[PDB]
């Protein structure tokens, strides 16, 4: 299971409560859904 992360390769699964999709990009990091 991938997220959509800055280096996805180099990312950690993490996640959170609904939304539950942390999109982290440029040093931002928040979840959507």
């Amino acid at each position: 299971a991938t997220k959509p992360c800055q280096s996805d390769k180099d990312c950690k699964k993490f996640a959170c409560r609904k939304p539950k999709v942390p999109k982290c990009i440029n040093g931002f990091c928040k979840c959507v859904r």
